[PDB]
């Protein structure tokens, strides 16, 4: 016999349901704390974040259908046990092309600040994931060039990315001039300016970072217009990587019809203890 | 293997009741809603009708993922061949265990926006449930109803449960509308027909052997309503007895809702005897 999962718009969390596409059957999770940025180990726990990672535990069941009403999202699904949720997660950590997603992150009202200590923060929580992509580019044909970062931040995502390929140029944008501050001693280049205004030219650039396309960032709206400006920065036969600590808000359908051909959806931590978000597009 | 496409459906002029989902095969397909052939098949052309019928040619693609957003719903999908989808379709009519949702019925402004029912309107209705009427009793007796009494928790013109009335001669037929105009009318046709609000169920509790709700659904009762509905009208349905959901418009209550509530689900759809249309048809049996 079938569960309800619920989540409120008033007081709940609908952007914490996550949807696993493992093996054409789809799960539903529920996002809690996750053990950050390593499992827990024999004698020292790891710290739990609420971040990008998601993990077996945190699965609920199989998805037999959902129902948004007008006042909470409800996703009805037959329970998984532990041991089968191990498994199945494993089977999508063993897989990059399963898709992580949060179809309700849009949804609620919960989704309607640069210090030193801020910066410190969102690149800790972006850890397990500059250790990520750099390493999963070179393996994906990335043989170096120019590499846009359409949100650099503080500049240390793309600064791994142009360290594990020496001679890339690392050109970053940030709406804020704090940000924009700090990413210049790491970056080759750093412009202050929104992603929808970008500061290189089209089809300029071998690799496209997008970290701003994301719940609690931009609405969706926002975010897929966002998508085309820093896509059109990559040149044909370049890469769009699209991640974030929050969930990103477009598809990786609506990539496909855009032109993006989808090459990886997930990353896993090296133990493999986790799953995040990492879409790495080809644009055609 | 096909790149997707996407429909969309907005909130303000879009019409989201008309997505509709078929879980066949262990894998879900999206379609849009138009006129359909009702209410049978075309040398004459047949009339066509916005109605609970659905047909193959209104199937879209399979169903790879959707997005719920703030002003639209969308529905990411592999386009399906014209052939494909009666391949598919036939499956689903070859098995009444199939089900036919419409997930965002709920979403939308169209379904947010008297005291006489007239002859002609009440003939409306009548027809817009004919094909539903030449199917249900027919189909109760091959899932054992076996009769006793028969209660409507929205009985309208009274003509469906009179439909049931004459398949099992001898069952008690019970009428219940909130409508006053309705219940004029189902007096003629039934043993008894009571006035009221189907949250105070006008028959004892845990009684019926058939329970028949047609007001779970669009356009009548809101989700929340449309639950505390079928909770009011199964509980005068007796253990081992059925509930049967049905609509003009799409059903607001999901078949899983149904299985957590203890009404074990017999079948969910519905197809007319030519095999070219499906309609939702929940039979229930109570635990
Ligand atoms: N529309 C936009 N364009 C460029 N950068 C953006 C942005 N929206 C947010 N950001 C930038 O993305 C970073 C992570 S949230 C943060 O440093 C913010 O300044
Ligand atoms: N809350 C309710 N209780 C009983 N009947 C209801 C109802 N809401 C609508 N109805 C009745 O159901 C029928 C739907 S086509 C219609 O004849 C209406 O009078």
């Amino acid at each position: 016999a079938p569960d309800r999962v619920v989540e409120t718009y008033a007081e709940g969390k609908p952007y914490d349901l996550f949807f696993l596409d493992v093996a054409g059957v789809r799960l539903v999770g529920r996002k809690t704390e996750a053990a950050y940025p390593g499992p827990d180990r024999d004698g020292l726990p790891a710290e739990r974040l609420k971040c990008a990672l998601v993990e077996a535990r945190m699965l609920l069941g199989v998805v037999e259908r959902d129902q948004v009403a007008e006042d909470h999202v409800a996703v009805f699904h037959r329970p998984l046990g532990e041991a089968e949720k191990a498994e199945l997660f494993a089977a999508a950590v063993a897989d990059p092309t399963t898709d992580l997603y949060y179809p309700y992150a849009q949804l609620g009202d919960r989704v309607r600040e640069v210090t030193d200590e801020s910066a410190r923060e969102l690149d800790h929580a972006e850890e397990v994931l500059r250790d990520h992509v750099p390493d999963r580019l070179a393996e994906l044909g990335f043989r170096g060039g120019v590499a846009y970062d359409a949100a650099c931040s503080t500049g240390a995502f793309l600064q791994a990315v142009g360290r594990r390929f020496p001679g890339t140029r690392t050109i970053g944008q940030d709406l804020s001039p704090a940000m924009v501050a700090r990413a210049r001693t790491r970056l080759d280049e750093a412009h202050c300016g929104d992603g929808i205004r970008p500061a290189i030219p089209e089809a300029s650039a071998d690799l496209v970072v997008c970290r701003h396309l994301n719940a609690f960032v931009v609405g969706t709206g926002q975010a897929h217009d966002l998508l085309a400006a820093a896509a059109s920065r990559c040149r044909e036969g370049g890469l769009v990587v699209l991640l974030g600590h929050t969930p990103v808000l477009v598809s990786s359908q609506w990539c496909e019809m855009s032109g993006l051909t989808p090459l990886q959806r997930s990353g896993a931590t090296p133990s493999g203890h986790a799953l995040f978000q990492c879409y790495v597009l080809r644009k055609g």
